[PDB]
């Protein structure tokens, strides 16, 4: 039992990271086949940072610009795109630790482990939700730009992140792996309007069967509640609405711990409305929407089948 | 900037796990040079795991009851023995992915990585501390005893924890590699109470520097406080000691950010006495000690050295 916040083990994505530096300027790539990716902004200098044309920057750069390193090895840069805020260098060699992927845009309230790098060498391996105003609140410092975001599945990473920048509230923002980025943010100089967060519901509720099925019961009341009517309450609280889509995914924890969805919700309520009573959840004072239902039947499941 | 509960890289771990399967009874080993280390209750039914004389319930094992699976591949036992509670199985191949490594013994207070697996097979990453009474609060399922704690260190893994069982409080009980208990705890199902779980009031002001450096601020106070008047507070909360030497140890991010440890006391002080009235730290409503200092330089450094 435990319930701690995992990422995935990061190896076959440590084998990806390279270092690529333009001029003065270095952050990290991805190197998949014969291909880096990596932020465009790697042909900025800290100036050109502030107003870039990026078509103008990337026109005045040849291969050779592109000192692409990994680990001791150069890579001998043999092409190169733009395809939106990414930069595609084509590199003589393909990299023989390639995992099976793909790339995915993920959608808000959805999890993704992220290794750190710096200098094309990884630092670091946390999780990440995508927040509903599409930044992530992790950890990252100037030189981690093109650090990736990642979920394995069977035999596969699907590549959902890739880091840019950091915005001047401390959050972080980044993009695909087709180089769009998650939410309404630009890689400039300029203001950048965050949404206002929300918290993830379904989230939530899935946390709260993670703490049930570790023991954790105390806020459980004998109350149900309506869908709408929660909802409701849901909204007051900057909670998101509850789908059914929502209480159809959290069906394997309700039968599990034999809770109704509807169930869980009304005690919910009662922690938005009354507070937690001085009380911890799962070792946090704070109702906790990082988790998804699936990260917590990753670690909490307890199949029927035998 | 940022500040996240943060693994090391997996990958040179994954690298070296392997599945140990005697009987009916698989878990996982670690495998380094020619050698796999293992649980020693991997010999033992699970019926078995009581009062089990290991060095009798070992001496009717042989190098064939011993199946050793790395991926797919079978490695081949040519010798078998034990070395306190860990097994060290000889194979008649070495690992060519063995990274340089260490095995060490942790403090408690200290923090690690934890490459949780199943079956040889790794399927998630999170740090933890080791709490002041030789527990983890982990994340481990049946089938989870022989994933391992480790910190890298440039290009060598210090091997510092191996998994073996969970108390049945729900937290979690290891080796080191050599096999000796952190804690007064045996691998055999018969009571044994944890001692009572104290706060690492040493971390605990690591992550309040860490606050600060990341702009959180409002706990700050014109209190002083000498270090034995703190201790003389912090103590009735079922805090650990703050020492001269942990005083010491803070003295980097004391400088950094201008603030005095024992001002920081005052502060953490106050805290104690009277909660947070309804903020939060670094998105916790809770007094965080899982970050060491050097967690918190790792993620929040800014040299005075240009
Ligand atoms: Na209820």
């Amino acid at each position: 039992s435990g319930f701690r916040k995992m990422a995935f083990p990061s190896g076959k994505v440590e084998g990806c990271m390279v270092q690529v530096t333009c001029g003065t300027t270095t952050l990290n790539g991805l190197w998949l086949d014969d291909v880096v990716y990596c932020p465009r902004h790697v042909i900025c200098t800290s100036e050109d940072m502030l107003n870039p044309n990026y078509e103008d920057l990337l026109i005045r750069k040849s291969n050779h610009n592109f000192l692409v390193q990994a680990g001791n090895v150069q890579l001998r840069v043999i092409g190169h795109s733009m395809q939106n805020c990414v930069l595609k260098l084509k590199v003589d060699t393909a990299n023989p630790k390639t995992p099976k992927y793909k790339f995915v845009r993920i959608q808000p309230g959805q999890t993704f482990s992220v290794l750190a790098c710096y200098n094309g060498s990884p630092s670091g391996v946390y999780q990440c939700a995508m927040r509903p105003n599409f930044t992530i609140k992790g950890s990252f410092l100037n030189g981690s730009a093109g650090s990736v975001g990642f979920n394995i599945d069977y035999d596969c990473v699907s590549f959902c992140y890739m880091h840019h920048m950091e915005l001047p509230t401390g959050v972080h923002a980044g993009t695909d792996l087709e180089g769009n980025f998650y939410g309404p943010f630009v890689d400039r100089q300029t203001a950048q309007a965050a949404g206002t967060d929300t918290t993830i519901t379904v989230n939530v509720l899935a946390w709260l069967y993670a703490a049930v099925i570790n023991g954790d019961r105390w806020f459980l009341n004998r109350f149900t509640t309506t869908l709408n009517d929660f909802n409701l309450v849901a909204m007051k609280y900057n909670y998101e609405p509850l789908t059914q889509d929502h209480v159809d995914i959290l069906g394997p924890l309700s039968a599990q711990t034999g809770i109704a969805v509807l169930d869980m919700c009304a005690s919910l309520k009662e922690l938005l409305q009354n507070g937690m009573n001085g009380r911890t959840i799962l070792g946090s004072a704070l109702l906790e929407d990082e988790f998804t239902p699936f990260d917590v039947v990753r670690q909490c499941r307890e199949p029927m089948l035998q």
